[PDB]
């Protein structure tokens, strides 16, 4: 509806997501980890777009009591708060056979334990109301598995039998959980990377062509829809054509 | 834009067409056996803002049928980028007595037909190098319930997959998507058995369904293809 | 048990799955399409290698009548028939513009409905003895959709959902009913392929190698196992971490 | 052959240790505290036909556990190539009651601890250029039935596919597979209502799931990987 929170919205897919709710009058909690200044800069775009009450929320999701706080705050900075996108992910990426068990659990913290974090909190304020919105940003990579990466593949893959549970449970209080699976998406990140890297990705792809930010958002947009509520518990790919799914 | 949407007149497709009026689609309102019910629908997408709007009559059961559909929807549009495959037929029955032909009727209706129109389809959209495709699938494609139903429709699943790979790079797209339509007339005891299946409590709308396959034929699911949307309440892991 | 029928058993996938389940002492019905000679070939070394009672059965499963007929021919040769692998399948590739309504009926009719014709005719006599396995050898690229064969595609697809609904129905009556999923497998006849073909072919395969006959028959023989009553409904892949699932 | 198996004391796993034992595999029964019962558990599979058992206790809870356990198993064996993540712990609560000590506890016994197991088991396997690892994950990672369980068990299928495609090329295969168990101990009114929903109108049996371990860990199997494959009586699609 009115309010949403949107966890590491300060660059690529999170700040499209910001600004394109901010498009549909969404009143938006633009949460980061670290980059303050960018996620401010995020927020008066957002404004410029047409949203009406924007707030900066700055939160170490590896901190276990920060996550828990993050949705409260949240709340309080918006006057209530009737959805949550669980953006903001992190990668230790390493051969298995060389993964710390701090690579490991870091991953899985952020991604997957800190996200359990925020949706219980959302869902306590969402069953009062009787209306609620999740979407859960895995990655096509929970479903294929692509090496070079087990713990973040456990993680993606944990929130999408995540996003089924919660969708199960909640579905008949009026909230909707989903989750939204971004193929190869060209950001300022990705680009850092090196060119052999970036062709063997663009590779896989059918439609021979990364996706952009924008096109998550819409994704985005569309499932936090009032007009979505007969929609739960799925996982939509936007990929390419990458996913057999 | 210009859509044919098939077995419009009436549910689900219904629904489809007037979404899709609500964008100010041109429109094929396609139709099996009842025209007048079609015309209804052609007139109430005209009220809603469609600027063209027509009703085309074939049988999908007829080979040359679903071929010319596709050539007569361009011909009265002026063109044709969007196909939404939602006509379907049901031949209920165990197995054990599934006749030949009750087979096979489902299988024309719902997947060979389907393969001719999105075949014709595709050679017009591609050569404008832009396309839309949704099928209408349905959850028992995936789930299997107690069998020609459920074979056509995991068949159109797997089509789908494979003819968006097929057109990726060429600016087409190819996706898929318990519902409140003639299901009302259905036995109460029947209704309440497939409620209780349903984690959120209720039968779907078929303008929601309407609304998904309008999502998918934006320009803004430019990079969605291949995928197929449950629409179903939780129903469907 | 000890009877079953394969069809396509004359060489390739459907012989390895009948010299494995020869091994195994079952009684056996080598069904082809043309090569009767062939089918002899491999009815001989099914007999060398311990099967007490085989018989070879010719038929074209384009023919309606054909694949309905064969159940009954291999029940009365067999004395029974308790085990139905659909193996056999052919393909008609081509672009989707390009392809005509016969090559799509085609692979359609041989594929799929020649499946349900053999299914139905095998389940109304397993329903008897309470006691039956059907295992439908559909392909990877069921789920993959891989480009060039759309109507390949359709027909494995639903032979996936159709192995489903039937498990489904059949589930309390002692019969199973799976798939197993090919990958990318060396034959005599994909060893027929251009050389360029192979490459790309090989090039998808996590494992780095194409499987061989006799590995589908493996997965095949644990299927019909006695011991493997409490699993139905299940497509297996054979597949070198091709698919995901 | 040389396998260890986690939580072989009971159940599933215990059925997983006596079937193994019949192929004339060598043993590490693992148990997290009930001693006696793996000792019962290591003499039946002596008696089965394995010619080498040991009985390992570790919480694995603790994180140096998980790690020391394989190093612990490859010592008592003589070398390893086989390891069954079969150990699992529930905290069942509506999310909205769920603790986060109780989320954690089943993300580490279920999830973090087969990392730390999988992760030591391939360094030797991958030494050796052999190795068969497999994944007892639940059906309700796909279904999501109403989350900490659901979470750790779908990330256990994702985990399984990622150190499938890792290690396919070093002779190394990755594999995931209602029973009867402890489940005999539910209310009856429990038992009937989960009857109802499987296909087959039975529980299964541990030496059923037990069945399905040991052709994976055959080298009749060495093709497959990175699969999950479901024993649920036509359950899950």
């Amino acid at each position: 509806m009115r309010k949403a929170l949107i966890t590491g919205a300060s660059r690529g897919i999170g700040r499209a997501i910001a600004l394109r709710l901010a498009e549909d009058g969404f009143a938006l909690a633009i949460h980061y980890g670290q980059n303050r200044e960018k996620a401010e800069e995020v927020a008066e775009e957002a404004r410029r777009r047409g949203s009406p009450l924007v707030a900066v929320l700055g939160a170490n999701l590896l901190e276990a009591e920060a996550a828990t706080a993050l949705v409260h705050q949240a709340a309080e900075v918006l006057g209530g708060l009737d959805t949550l996108v669980n953006n903001a992910g992190i990668t230790r990426d390493t051969l298995l056979v060389r993964m710390k068990d701090e690579d490991w659990e870091a991953v899985l913290e952020a991604n997957l334990s800190a996200v359990f974090r925020t949706t219980r909190e959302a869902v306590k304020l969402m069953m009062k109301a009787r209306f609620g919105r999740i979407v859960n940003i895995t990655s096509v990579v929970g479903i294929l598995g692509n090496p070079g990466q087990a713990n973040y593949v456990a993680s993606k893959a944990g929130l999408i039998g995540f996003t089924r549970a919660v969708a199960k449970e909640y579905a008949q209080r009026g909230i909707t959980v989903n989750a939204v699976a971004p193929g190869f998406i060209e950001t300022e990140m990705t680009e850092r990377l090196p060119q052999e890297v970036k062709e063997a990705y663009l590779k896989q792809i059918p439609a021979g062509r990364f996706g952009r930010p924008e096109e998550v958002a819409e994704a985005v947009a569309f499932l936090v829809s009032e007009k979505a509520g007969y929609i739960t518990g799925q996982t939509l790919c936007v990929d390419g054509g990458l996913t057999p799914h």
